[PDB]
């Protein structure tokens, strides 16, 4: 069967924590008062929740209310525990309250407001400097949550809120986040299609924090090459083919061999044989100002099939690509 894997960093953070830290099912929710909030407008509705711009009538501050759909109400204690554990961390959204919705009784999470847009609205219009700057800010959030024993598992541009005017960023939507426990097999149906790492696509369950680093690499490729999304798969199988057309098939097969991964027989008739491509192939006159040897070297060290071979968030922060960012 599959060869086991463990994170190369922050491996045992949860083993040394009291059970209260990671045993979310044991957590007692000290519920707040639904009447303290006034809903202004619907910011959007996904398949798992509804988000609203709101006002806390007890202190007159603008908040954001996220009401969980009956389906996604099951692991509310997990999201609460993770949000409470990470509260005050750099670039992490701050959970202000947890209330029950009045008409549906489903839990509603209350967050501090973020004044400007979604990162997907901005990330295709940024300068080279701003790409570097905002990548570094995301890395601060990822290193913090990984250091706290938590994998985000849904890193994507829609989950990064950017206040471009104040040059501030928040990583949001911790609904898929999970505690890392070495040796645990996790559900591979996490992250959005275009940001899923190859470990999810080949059904390798013993993944770790490095999944978020693949997703961040997809975001970086999209930004520096002005190609959204960078890996445009039609479904989860074609997603792996899109990746293999760039990274090649030799390294994919070396990866499945290393971990004794059983490849779905449907991949034999669609993967084919592909050459490991040079990142300069995606460089054109309209994006050349966003590309540098440092950007390509950094991207190359994120987008690796082998999850153990990717840069960690702290190693990524050390990369020369960020030397030009004021710290
Ligand atoms: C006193 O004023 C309020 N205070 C709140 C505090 C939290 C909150 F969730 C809603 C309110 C709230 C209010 O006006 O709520 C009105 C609606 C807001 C939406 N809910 C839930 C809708 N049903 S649902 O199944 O929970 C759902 C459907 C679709 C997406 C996500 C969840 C029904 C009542």
């Amino acid at each position: 069967g599959p060869v086991p894997s463990r994170a190369r960093v922050y491996t045992d953070v949860n083993t040394h924590r009291p059970s209260e830290y990671w045993d979310y099912e044991s957590h007692v929710v000290e519920w707040g008062n639904q009447d303290d909030y006034q809903l202004v407008r619907k910011l959007g509705r996904g398949k798992y929740s509804e988000v609203f711009e709101a006002i806390n009538i007890t202190n007159n501050e603008k908040v954001v209310v996220k009401i969980l759909k009956p389906v996604a109400a099951a692991k509310i204690k997990r999201e609460i525990k993770i949000l409470e554990n990470l509260r005050g961390g750099p670039n992490i959204i701050t959970l202000a309250d947890i209330v029950k919705d009045p008409v549906s009784r489903t839990p509603a999470l209350v967050f501090e407001h973020v004044n400007n847009t979604d990162f997907k609205q901005l990330y295709q219009t940024l300068t080279d400097y701003d790409i570097r700057f905002y990548m570094y800010e995301i890395l601060k959030a990822l290193d913090y949550c990984h250091s706290m024993g938590i994998m985000h598992r849904d890193v994507k541009p829609h989950n990064v809120m950017i206040d471009h005017e104040h040059r501030k960023l928040r990583l949001i939507d911790w609904g898929l986040a999970e505690f890392y426990h070495p040796g645990q097999e996790y559900n591979v149906r996490v992250a959005s299609r275009y940001f899923k790492g190859p470990e999810l696509l080949v059904d390798y369950q013993m993944y770790d924090y490095s999944l978020d680093m693949w997703s961040l690499g997809c975001m970086l490729a999209s930004m520096i090459f002005r190609k959204e999304p960078f890996f445009h798969g039609h479904d989860n199988y074609d997603q792996l083919v899109r990746i293999a057309k760039v990274l090649g098939t030799e390294d994919l097969y070396d990866y499945i061999d290393k971990y004794n991964i059983e490849l779905d027989p449907r991949f034999n008739d669609i993967l084919g044989r592909h050459s490991r491509k040079r990142w300069e192939r995606f460089v054109h006159s309209e994006n050349q100002h966003l590309v540098s040897p440092e950007a390509l070297d950094f991207l190359d060290k994120l987008l690796r099939y082998d999850h153990q071979s990717r840069l960690t968030a702290r190693e990524a922060m050390e990369h020369p690509y960020f030397y030009t960012v004021v710290k």
